[PDB]
């Protein structure tokens, strides 16, 4: 089973609305079984119609998904959105992460986790969920160590151990820098598993970047995976593209990974 995590920069009706885009966008998501998209900034869900569309231009029900509502402390606010093929994988239930006292200005995330609770029924973990999350760039050392709560609030809410917590992290370059990582409890403990290694580039721009990550939890999902799966998709390389299209289909790419 293939599971992607893809920031689509400002995602919404313009790209929508370019035939070029949206062929390539639908072929980048139809590798996944489940494909976390982020950036979503679409008030009204019309980009997302469309995407759904596209994704089941030749067979309804190829894709259904589940979208948060706009999330973000201020202008632009961004939904979670997650796109999955029924056939192979149920979107059983989610709830939104409470990260504290928004109005108090007070509140741990910017965009706090839309998290989908999973069922799938070709993988060793049957029930797993998945915590989406665009860490606020200046903020990713304590949104990311946040998530180590959001965590342990998925085992009160669900019973469950089986967490895939992926998404841009912006966990590299000037906003995690080498010593911070100590100060991030979702790393320092070995309740988590990284799949997506330091080193990895997962910027479309020449950059070179490990903004984008995935990270597990829960006996049955870790054993799930497999080894070594865990990769940037680099679309401009795979599809042969200029760096001009690539980089105005995203500034990153998709990370992906197998499960068992
Ligand atoms: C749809 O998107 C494509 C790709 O971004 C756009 O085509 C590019 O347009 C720019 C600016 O005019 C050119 O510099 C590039 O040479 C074009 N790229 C390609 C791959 O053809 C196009 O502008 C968009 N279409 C519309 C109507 O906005
Ligand atoms: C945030 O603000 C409220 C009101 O000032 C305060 O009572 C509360 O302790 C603060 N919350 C946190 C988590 O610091
Ligand atoms: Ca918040
Ligand atoms: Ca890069
Ligand atoms: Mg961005």
């Amino acid at each position: 089973l293939k599971i992607a995590a893809f920031n689509i920069q400002t995602f919404g009706e313009t790209k929508m609305s370019n035939a070029t885009l949206v062929s390539y966008i639908v072929q980048i998501l139809s590798r996944y079984d489940i494909a976390l998209v982020q950036e979503v900034r679409d008030s009204h869900l019309t980009a997302v119609g469309k995407l759904l569309d596209n994704l089941n231009q030749d067979a309804p029900d190829t894709y259904h998904y589940v979208v948060s509502e706009p999330l973000g402390r201020n202008s632009y606010k961004e939904r979670y959105l997650f796109v999955y093929r029924p056939d192979q994988v149920s979107a059983v239930d989610s709830y939104y992460y409470d990260d504290g006292c928004e109005p108090c200005g007070n509140d741990t995330f910017n965009r706090e986790p839309a998290i989908v609770r999973f069922f799938s029924r070709f993988t060793e973990v049957r029930e797993f969920a998945i915590v989406p999350l665009h860490a606020a760039p200046g903020d990713a050392v304590a949104e990311i160590d946040a998530l180590y709560d959001v965590y342990l609030d998925v085992q009160e809410k669900w019973g469950l151990e089986d967490v895939m917590l992926m998404g841009d992290f912006n966990a590299g370059c000037s906003y995690v820098r080498p010593s911070q990582w100590s100060s991030i409890r979702l790393w320092t403990s070995p309740t988590f598993q990284w799949l997506i290694p330091d080193s990895a580039d997962t910027t479309a721009t020449p950059t070179h970047c490990a903004y984008d990550r995935i990270v597990v939890a829960g006996m049955l999902l870790r054993g799930a995976v497999v080894p070594d799966s865990a990769l940037p998709f680099n679309f401009q390389a795979a599809y042969g593209l200029s760096d001009q299209l690539a980089q105005a289909i995203s500034d990153h790419y998709p990370v992906e990974v197998m499960l068992k």
